[PDB]
């Protein structure tokens, strides 16, 4: 997971955006994103 000597998760998360190179996963809460950003605009 690490193979450090670190402890916790509170910087993998923002790293991971740039780690990540392949994008290929699925998922339902995404759509939802898309449609409540519109409301997000003026809702």
């Amino acid at each position: 997971s690490k193979l450090e000597g670190s402890e916790d998760s509170l910087y993998s998360d923002y790293v991971d955006v740039f780690y990540n190179t392949k994008p290929y996963k699925h998922r339902d809460d995404r759509l939802l994103q898309a449609l409540m950003d519109i409301l997000n605009e003026e809702n």
